[PDB]
């Protein structure tokens, strides 16, 4: 059976405008992979939507019956005609013909808020950024091109907190892996806002996916591998692992902070590290350094992003006892 | 050539644990006291200590040591306690291994030089001298065990769980000191948790590199009661260069004798963990296996 395997990612960067897709882009290159835009399964358009008094983050502006079925089929080998909702008119245009693929990515902010959804879905994971990060990347982008709209950043994490708290961030506790990006506690006093922590959430016991750990699995480490063999400057990196209860739920949470300035930092970390899903040593560094200039290729955000695509890989091949697809050259 | 290999040990129960593992038969242990110039009415007219360097003789010390080494029996001095004063001499044969015991094996530099192994066990009046004569010998050792109070517990008043440092010199040729995961990097660790269950507080690992006396060393500690078997094995398990010749050899050791002190914490385990690292310095010495005790 020509088996359909689906991927679930949630997160509030808008649809195509993630850098964690990009990742999975040159990973499994677009080929056989269709991504699937979750705002397309709006039953509100804008009118609508300001006519009823609700956001696109509730519930009440989204078809998750049809988001279901439309899934569903494509998971059973169907071609569909799923709807487009386009973002600049805030129309619901007509439907697009989309065909299944050895892998689908449905992306969006509520992919595992219903519980049919969830179960069709083989792997997922939730991006889940402080609004102090999130407010600080804006700035650095905006610094670099000359935009200047980062005031509207804030305005829109502000006024969304509500229905963001009430209907996004609980679909953590469904999430099989959970990204967690957050303000370093390495320096006092961070003015910089550059250095980050990162925290890579493991949900247990979902059969197959082993998390990654550092050391010993299901014991608690700190470790800081600047010392004799390595030489970092001040302040360096700190990893952390250890057994942990997300959601009410065992987790293993393997973390890092710190910036790496250079290769031997990160081989001398992902060397170290162990149940990584690598296929061979030094693929996370060598697909982290494939593209430097993504935010977050010189800290935990990319590596941990690229190390959950590669237990998506693993449950590809798991599922499908073949080999995953991969970008051309 | 039958090799007389020298072990010093400045600061017991650690010699017992030493008798466990060499046996009685191959090893002599010689008490440094047998080398006092100055027997207890000389100290006192005198007006030093035992401690004092004018209270021992050095040039004595290293003549017999150098020549037991060599394959010599001497014919040294023994102090009584009891009455103390200085007896007549004993006869002593060399043997595969010598151990020196005492205040000042580490205070000669001619005496250090013999030495093939060192260790210091760091656990009122005497304050002056120790720490003028006594505590310096700490930078020339290879190994030096160090006790002090737990930081398990917030406001300890029952000062019974103990924290202790295995501080292992570095650049001694034919000692490789025992790490925990990554050497030369520094890492805290807390074995407690899916596969093993800790009653409070737990026990809590640390190692990395440090600065001892100016000299680069490693560091590899532990805080914490070992409770049962389980939390032995596991911690042993999972050290490295421990210099065990099957797993599970430090647990098995350290349980021999359960009634010693320091028996269910880092002080036996550390003293255990030497005693492997002098057989590893024997073994390397000789080409030839290190004694053991009968059964
Ligand atoms: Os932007
Ligand atoms: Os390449």
């Amino acid at each position: 059976p020509d088996r359909v395997v689906l991927i679930g990612v949630a997160g509030d960067s808008g649809c195509g405008k993630s850098t964690f897709l990009n990742r999975l882009a040159d990973l499994f290159g677009t080929e056989l992979m269709t991504v699937i835009c979750l705002d397309d399964y709006h039953s509100l358009d804008r009118k609508g939507r300001k006519e009823a008094g609700v956001t696109a983050l509730d519930p009440r502006a989204n078809n998750f019956d049809l988001m279901y079925e439309q899934v569903k089929a494509l998971k059973n080998g169907e071609t569909i005609m799923k709807p487009i909702y386009n973002h600049e008119t805030g129309l619901i245009d007509p439907p697009e013909k989309i065909e299944p693929n050895r892998i689908i990515v449905i992306e969006g902010l509520h992919p595992l808020y219903d519980e049919r959804v969830r179960e069709l879905l083989d792997f997922s994971v939730y991006l889940d950024i402080d609004d102090e990060v999130k407010i600080a990347w804006k700035i650095q982008r905006d610094m670099a091109e000359r935009g200047h709209s980062y005031e509207d950043v804030l305005a829109s994490i502000e006024a969304r907190r509500p229905d963001f708290k009430a209907y996004i961030e609980p679909q953590r506790g469904h999430a099989d892996i959970v990204i967690r990006v957050m303000p370093t506690q390495l320096i006092p006093n961070d003015t910089e806002r550059k250095v980050l922590r990162v925290q890579l959430i493991q949900r247990e016991g979902r059969d197959g996916f082993e998390p990654a750990y550092l050391f010993d699995e299901g014991s608690t480490i700190q470790w800081t591998p600047c010392g004799r063999k390595l030489t970092c400057s001040y302040p360096g990196i700190r990893l952390a692992y250890g057994p942990d209860t997300y959601y009410g739920h065992e987790v293993s949470v393997l973390e890092v902070d710190g910036q790496f300035e250079n290769l031997e930092e990160m081989i001398y970390v992902e060397g170290h590290l162990s149940k990584t899903d690598t296929q061979y040593y030094g693929e996370l560094t060598h697909l982290l350094l494939q593209h430097k200039d993504y935010p977050g290729s010189n800290n935990g955000t990319g590596l941990f992003q690229v190390l959950t695509g590669l237990k998506m890989r693993a449950a590809y091949e798991r599922l499908t006892s073949q080999a995953a697809p991969v970008a051309a050259s």
